[PDB]
């Protein structure tokens, strides 16, 4: 679902961010618009899903990060 979350930019039309502000963790901003831009704790076998995460890539360690490929990736 995505009706009042990545849409947190337009508080003009969507003030449904009120209940998101309730947890007092909305102003962290991390989970507003780009909650997926710093995965790491997302284990990928394929980079295509880190690509889909908007993160960057699967690394040597099958994690979703800015993949720094040290001599290709056997994963």
């Amino acid at each position: 679902m995505c009706e009042f979350i990545e849409d947190s930019e337009d508080i003009q039309g969507l003030k449904s961010l009120r209940k998101s502000h309730t947890s007092l963790e909305d102003d962290d901003d991390g989970s507003r618009g780009g909650d997926c831009e710093g995965c790491s704790g997302t284990a990928c076998s394929s980079d295509a899903q880190c690509r889909a995460r908007g993160c960057d890539g699967c690394s040597t360690s099958g994690v979703c990060v800015l993949s720094s490929l040290h001599h290709h990736h056997h994963h």
